[PDB]
């Protein structure tokens, strides 16, 4: 996260931070998630198109740290990874960027919902928030485009979810966004969402309840003057979310 401010899991408390084992013996930080089911966490498809070894992964709620322990948190593994069959990614752009993860513990069980681990509310069947609306952003991304590190303590900060009139328009970016995305950005272009942020949650108000609004897929550069983020549009996802979480 460019700008904003460093926070804790409390504040986002649905919040999956994903870590991925290496060849070599080394593991590092992937993506973020959402919990939408006690058992289920929702990310982007690009953060394991290249590496769809689900033994590989490693998944922790109620975490609000890098590296140091918070108390509270819960360490899963990952029983089942789904990506998205119409997956397709260009030089332009993500597609259908959706994934689902099935997380259990040691014991074989899922999520205790705290006061730092609770689920995210998903939307209605085709019922976004209002274009100009304020939504949150969180993840351990990346402080600045140039960076190599991601910072040690969670971050988040708010942005307005922008209409794809504006958005699909040459002054912003193009053909590449279709009604399955959806931009959000700072009108002073000094906030945004950046490597290392991707996967999480964009969380905006609908029928005055914090609702999972978008996934964080891609951009040009970060905060960059006319260059919103682009998030995966959970509304339009609906149907698929739902046959994969049955039994
Ligand atoms: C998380 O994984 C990121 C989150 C980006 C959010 N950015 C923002 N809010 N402004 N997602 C990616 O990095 C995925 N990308 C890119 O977004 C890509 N942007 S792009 O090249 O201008 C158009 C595009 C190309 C390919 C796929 C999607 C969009 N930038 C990448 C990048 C650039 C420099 C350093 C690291 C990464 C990139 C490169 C390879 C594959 C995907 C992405």
């Amino acid at each position: 996260i460019i700008g904003g401010e460093f926070t804790t899991i409390e504040n986002q408390p649905w919040f999956a931070a994903i870590y991925r084992r290496h060849r070599g013996g080394s593991v590092t930080y992937v993506c973020g998630g959402s919990l939408i089911s006690p058992c289920w966490v929702i990310s982007a498809t690009h953060c394991f198109i290249d590496y769809p070894k689900k033994e590989d992964y490693i998944v922790y709620l109620g975490r609000s740290r890098l590296n140091s322990n918070t108390q509270g948190e819960m360490k899963f593994e990952v029983e089942n990874l789904i990506l998205h069959k119409d997956y397709s990614a260009d030089t332009l752009a993500h597609h259908n960027d959706i994934a689902l993860l099935k997380i259990r513990s040691k014991e074989g069980r899922c999520a205790q919902p705290s006061r730092t681990i609770q689920t995210i509310s998903l939307p209605s069947m085709y019922n976004d928030p209002q274009f100009g609306t304020s939504c949150e952003i969180t993840g351990f991304g990346k402080e600045n485009s140039t960076d190599y590190l991601y910072p040690e303590q969670l971050k988040m900060t708010v942005v307005k979810l922008i209409s794809h009139r504006e958005c699909q328009q040459p002054h912003y970016y193009g053909s590449e966004v279709t009604t399955k995305m959806l931009c959000a950005a700072d009108p002073q272009w000094k906030t945004d969402s950046c490597q290392g942020d991707s996967g999480g949650p964009l969380v905006c108000s609908l029928q005055g309840r914090m609702t999972l609004t978008g996934i964080v897929s891609w951009g040009r550069g970060c905060a960059l003057k006319d260059k919103p983020g682009v998030y995966t549009r959970v509304s339009h996802f609906l149907p698929w979310i739902r046959s994969h979480t049955k039994e």
